[PDB]
C-alpha cells in the first residue's frame, strides 16, 4: 500500500548547504559513439571531467536515440570519470523522463485506480533503480516531469503519486536505506524532481514529501522578482531547502531560445537567478542545463557548431550560490 512536505515555506536553515546542479548531455561527451551519418561524429570537445571541481552534483542526461553506442562512454565513466568526480566530491545522478515511466506503468496494465496491485509500481521502481542508478553506482534518480497532461487527468496524477512513492522506498528522505543520512552525506541516494516553474502544472504536491530537491525550469525568468513569484507559487507545498531555480545554456539546433545565460556573465539574468535567495530563507541551490554549452549563444556559428567551454557561467553561479570565491 503506497499532502505537502514535512516543512514548507522559507527556511532560515537547511540540512545541506546550497549546491550547484549541472545537467550533462552524454551525447556530447568525447567517449560516446555517435551514429555514422551524424554531422558531429567528430568535433566533440568536452569530456565529463572538464566540469569545474566545485560542482556539487551532476546529472547524466543519457538518451540512447542520440548516439549509436554508449559502451565506451560507460567504460570511461566507470574507469576514469567516476573516480575523479568522487575524488572531487561531486555526486552523479541519472535523469529519466516521465514519459518512459508512464509507458512502463502502461505495460503493466495499470490504469491507476484503487484495487490495483501496488507491488507492480514497486517492480517498476526496482527495475528503474537497478538499470539507471545501481548499475553504475550512481547517487540517485532525477525524474523530469514536463508533461501538461498529468495535471489534467486524475489517473495520471494517481500513477505519478504511486510511482514516486515506490521510488521513495529506494531513494530520498523516506528511504530506509538512507536512515541516519542526509543529502550531502557519502552514500546518500537522492530522489530529485525537475518540472515546470508553475507549481500547479508541476503537480509538486504529489512529490513534495518524497523528494530531496525540486528543480523549477525557470529558463525564461532571469529576474529576482520573477523567481520570487515562482517560489511564492511553490512555497506552501515544499520548503525553500528543496527549491532550485535554474537557467539553460543555448543548444545547437535548439529552436527553444533561452536568453538568460547569454552575454556578459556577471550581468546576466542567469547570475541573478544564481544569486537569488528566498526572502527569509535559504534555497536548495542553482542548476544549469547543458553544461557543455556554457557561454554559447544562438548567434553566428554557435547555432550550428560545437565548441569548447571555459565554464565561466558555471564558476560564477557556484560563487554566487555557495558564497565562495
Amino acid at each position: 500500500p503506497l499532502g505537502q512536505a514535512d516543512k514548507v515555506g522559507a527556511q532560515a536553515t537547511c540540512a545541506a548547504k546550497p549546491i550547484f546542479f549541472g545537467y550533462y548531455r552524454t551525447w556530447r561527451d568525447k567517449a560516446i559513439e555517435l551514429n555514422d551519418g551524424d554531422k558531429w561524429k567528430d568535433k566533440l570537445h568536452t569530456k565529463l571531467t572538464d566540469i569545474p571541481e566545485q560542482v556539487d552534483m551532476v546529472s547524466l542526461f543519457h538518451v540512447p536515440d542520440n548516439q549509436k553506442s554508449d559502451q565506451r562512454f560507460w567504460e570511461t565513466f566507470d574507469k576514469e570519470y567516476h573516480p575523479t568526480l568522487k575524488e572531487r566530491g561531486t555526486k552523479v545522478v541519472r535523469t529519466i523522463g516521465a514519459k518512459l515511466l508512464l509507458n512502463k506503468i502502461k505495460e503493466k496494465g495499470l490504469y491507476g485506480q484503487s484495487r490495483e496491485d501496488d507491488s507492480k509500481y514497486r517492480e517498476i521502481a526496482h527495475e528503474v533503480y537497478e538499470e539507471y542508478v545501481a548499475k553504475h553506482n550512481l547517487d540517485g534518480l532525477d525524474v523530469a516531469m514536463a508533461l501538461r497532461e498529468v495535471e489534467k487527468y486524475t489517473n495520471l496524477r494517481w500513477q505519478l503519486r504511486k510511482i514516486m512513492g515506490a521510488f521513495s522506498e529506494l531513494m530520498g528522505p523516506k528511504a530506509p536505506g538512507n536512515a541516519g543520512k542526509k543529502p550531502g552525506d557519502d552514500g546518500y541516494k537522492y530522489l530529485i524532481y525537475d518540472t515546470f516553474d508553475n507549481a500547479q502544472l508541476a503537480q509538486v504536491a504529489l512529490v513534495a514529501d518524497v523528494v530531496d530537491y525540486v528543480l523549477a525550469q525557470t529558463y525564461d525568468k532571469g529576474t529576482e522578482e520573477s523567481i520570487t513569484r515562482v517560489w511564492n507559487g511553490f512555497r506552501d507545498k515544499i520548503n525553500s531547502c528543496q527549491f532550485l531555480a535554474g537557467y539553460a545554456h543555448p543548444e545547437e539546433n535548439d529552436t527553444n531560445r533561452f536568453l538568460t545565460a547569454i552575454g556578459d556573465v556577471d550581468t546576466s539574468g542567469a547570475m541573478n537567478v544564481a544569486a537569488w535567495k528566498p526572502e527569509g530563507g535559504e534555497k536548495g541551490g542553482t542548476f544549469a542545463y547543458a553544461l557543455d554549452r556554457d557561454g554559447r549563444t544562438y548567434d553566428g556559428d554557435d547555432l550550428t557548431t560545437l565548441k569548447p567551454t571555459d565554464f565561466a557561467f558555471t564558476k560564477r553561479a557556484i560563487e554566487l550560490t555557495k558564497g565562495i570565491s
